[PDB]
């Protein structure tokens, strides 16, 4: 188990979402499926010279499955994934150019939804979101899984659990009060408002245990 700080103004974002209230949390869900699709865009651009990088899975697409046992509401992509230097970089340790200005905006006032604009837009799963676990396997590193409760670092070890063939999976212990997204017919409006216009299937599994 590996332990890494947070880029400082990533870390600061973080405490600003987590604190601040807004009427309309429910844009954490456009932003981690805007995430996947870019991600899916992205093994499909590697596989149009090299068909070989889709042996480990030639489906491109998004599930979603609600686990009210577990209160965990789960994004699954078949996408591009990440590598253990990726996950590293890209889950809070480099600075990303658009922190600063996205903190300045909601200063202004700027309303939560404006976070796809800046990069950012993952963070705000911690709008709904006391804890978030990633797991994630690219084509050319083993599976791993990131870890971060805030609180100014996260984790990353290698993942045991089921094997992916390729992607990410981005895993919302949901807070006490953000159960609603749970729910079915939640999930239904809150993707054809927000997601019409993603070009990959997203399909709901709703998942419950015997
Ligand atoms: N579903 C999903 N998949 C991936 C990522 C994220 C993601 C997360 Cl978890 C957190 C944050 Cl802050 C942003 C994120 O994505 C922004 C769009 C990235 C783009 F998709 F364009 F690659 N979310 C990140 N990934 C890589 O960096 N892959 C390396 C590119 C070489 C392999 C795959």
């Amino acid at each position: 188990v590996e332990t890494f700080a947070f880029q400082a103004e990533i870390a600061q974002l973080m405490s600003l979402i987590i604190n601040t209230f807004y009427s309309n949390k429910e844009i954490f869900l456009r932003e981690l499926i805007s995430n996947s699709s870019d991600a899916l865009d992205k093994i499909r651009y590697e596989s149009l010279t090299d068909p070989s990088k889709l042996d480990s899975g030639k489906e491109l697409h998004i599930n979603l499955i609600p686990n009210k046992q577990d209160r965990t509401l789960t994004i699954v992509d078949t996408g591009i994934g990440m590598t253990k230097a990726d996950l590293i970089n890209n889950l809070g340790t480099i600075a990303k150019s658009g922190t600063k200005a996205f903190m300045e905006a909601l200063q202004a006032g700027a309303d939560i939804s404006m976070i796809g604009q800046f990069g950012v837009g993952f963070y705000s799963a911690y709008l709904v979101a006391e804890k978030v676990t990633v797991i994630t396997k690219h084509n050319d590193d083993e599976q791993y899984a990131w870890e971060s409760s805030a609180g100014g670092s996260f984790t990353v070890r290698t993942d045991t659990g089921e094997p992916m063939g390729r992607g990410t999976k981005v895993i919302l212990h949901l807070k006490e009060d953000q159960t609603e997204y749970l729910e079915e017919r939640r999930i239904k409006e809150i993707v054809k408002k927000h997601s019409q216009f993603i070009g990959y299937p997203i399909t709901l599994f709703v998942e419950k245990e015997l």
